[PDB]
DNA sequence: TGTTTTGATAAG
DNA sequence: ATCTTATCAAAAAC
């Protein structure tokens, strides 16, 4: 199986940025993973919150 | 001639 | 004119 592009820290790192507006074509740049990508680890629905 | 996640992309 | 979601070929590592 191929590897995760994201570990622990990262995510809760994004998670806390997507909570402040960051865009997720922003994050994708700086973390260096794909957009879409964002979405399914980080679902717009999961953040509205 | 053989599992797991990524990421482009169409669809809504 | 975006933002999101669901999809799926294929990459990546075994």
């Amino acid at each position: 199986g191929r590897p995760r592009a994201i570990n622990k820290h990262e995510q809760e790192q994004i998670s806390r940025l997507l909570e402040k507006g960051h865009p997720r074509q922003q994050l994708a740049i700086i973390f260096g993973i794909g957009v879409s990508t964002l979405y399914r680890y980080f679902p717009a629905s999961s953040i509205k919150k």
